[PDB]
């Protein structure tokens, strides 16, 4: 009955591109309405995002062979980290000039994806484990709030990184769904 397991990979996949899209909708307009990024903004605002993991597998290549179970553990930190904002922190940070209220404003697309992406490790746990983080560790990027004339380049960053630390929760979960089931991607 709603058991086909492939639908798990589905649910997360529909919502995770549904999720690259708002982070990059919001990214796109935001930079124009404020910043001339390479005027000299790049080196003095020196990286972060989850660019440091197995630094992005994405050009088309299926992430190089690795364990079906770390792209899901090495993923869930990338989502659970934004989840430290998306709990009380409102739109005054990421208020959607481009919106639809599609689904469930921004938390519960982010929240359902980590809830549903929980049910797939509990299902792969033992034969190939030793999953590199073990004991409690929080991952909270920074936090964001409000308008000034620097504050927003504090801000910019997360609205840029939710591009660059999302090309991985979905494309890199896309690998596990076009690596761990048959068809329907290619």
């Amino acid at each position: 009955p709603t058991i086909p397991l492939s639908r798990l990979f589905q649910n997360a996949m529909l919502r995770a591109h549904r999720l690259h899209q708002l982070a990059f909708d919001t990214y796109e307009e935001f930079e124009e309405a404020y910043i001339q990024k390479y005027s000299f903004l790049q080196a003095p605002q020196a990286s972060l995002c989850f660019s440091e993991s197995i630094p992005t597998p994405s050009n088309r290549e299926q992430a190089q062979q690795k364990s079906n179970l770390q792209l899901l553990r090495i993923s869930l930190l990338l989502i659970q980290s934004w989840l430290e904002p998306v709990g009380f922190l409102r739109s005054v940070f990421a208020n959607s000039l481009v919106y639809g209220a599609s689904d469930s404003d921004v938390y519960d697309l982010l929240k359902d994806l980590e809830e549903g992406i929980q049910t797939l490790m509990g299902r792969l746990e033992d034969g190939s484990p030793r999953t590199g983080q073990a004991f409690k560790q929080t991952y909270a990027k920074f936090d964001a709030n409000s308008h000034n004339d620097d504050a927003l380049l504090k801000n910019y960053g997360l609205l840029y990184c939710f591009r660059k630390d999302m090309d991985k929760v979905e494309t890199f979960l896309r690998i596990v769904q076009c690596r761990s089931v048959e068809g329907s991607c290619g």
